[PDB]
DNA sequence: GCCGAGAGTAC
DNA sequence: GTACTCTCGGC
């Protein structure tokens, strides 16, 4: 239904308004370092809470 | 296989 | 006016 999110098409200006919003985030569990916040929620799932929540 | 980053929107 | 989330490609 929706256009997906391409980052091809033109005017694709990179302004730090995006990741200065984000500070430097580090795994509690394996010390995995991560930039981003958002980012470091994905890793617990990743590498840690990857189990079936059931 | 994981990581890093952009856009659209709400309050 | 900021940060939020959801997505896409790259090595
Ligand atoms: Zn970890």
């Amino acid at each position: 239904p929706k256009a997906k999110r391409a980052k091809h098409p033109p005017g694709t200006e990179k302004p730090r308004s995006r990741s200065q919003s984000e500070q430097p985030a580090t795994c509690p569990i394996c010390y995995a370092v991560i930039r981003q916040s958002r980012n470091l929620r994905r890793h617990l799932e990743l590498r840690h809470f990857a189990k079936p929540g059931v």
